[PDB]
């Protein structure tokens, strides 16, 4: 099970949807990354020379996503923020190499502090890195060297705090579903 969630982004006449099958660690995306050939992507490229030069790198390289752990991670900012709808502050939209249009919105959340994909790229661009799942043993995570990928007790999540994750994956799914931003998925 899943969710799709939407975001919508300051001087941008569309919205941006992403699918998570972590929504419990909503509350600590930072950022959004989209594909090169998003919508989104294009509409950047044209006050952006930056973007538009990776994208046109990332025309030719096809990545496979099964190659993925092995390639090197490339982006550049959009300069486009959106909103995170549970927490209202503005977070960066990046361009990035990984994101796919083929399978799925060509636009994912990260969670560099939950997700090692995520951690890697946030690390390699100084993008923020926060803390919402404790430890096991329910220390706050060392998040020093990796990301934290087991699941475990939200902390730093506001209303959320404390829940364990299921208890999380359903209060967090729930909550974007009543706001008509969020989507469960069979």
């Amino acid at each position: 099970e899943g969710v799709e969630i939407t975001f919508n982004v300051n001087d941008y006449d569309n919205t941006l949807t992403v699918y998570t099958t972590r929504p419990d660690t909503f509350m600590g995306c930072t950022y959004l990354a989209v594909a090169a050939g998003h919508p989104l992507a294009q509409k950047a490229a044209e006050n952006n020379p930056e973007l538009a030069a990776f994208i046109d790198e990332c025309r030719n390289t096809k990545v496979a996503e099964a190659e993925m752990a092995t390639m090197e991670k490339k982006g550049v900012d959009t300069g486009f923020k959106a909103v995170h709808p549970l927490t209202g502050e503005e977070i960066p939209v990046w361009a990035a190499n990984f994101v796919l249009m083929e399978y799925g919105t060509g636009a994912v959340m990260a969670v560099p502090g939950h997700d090692q994909r995520d951690y890697e790229f946030a690390s390699k661009y100084g993008l923020n890195i926060k803390p919402v799942i404790l430890a096991a043993d329910g220390s706050e995570p060392d998040l020093s060297q990796q990301a934290l990928t087991e699941k475990g007790v939200l902390f730093n999540s506001g209303e959320f705090n404390g829940l364990d994750h299921e208890a999380a994956f359903n209060a967090i799914a729930d909550k974007l579903t009543a706001m008509g931003v969020g989507e469960r998925k069979v």
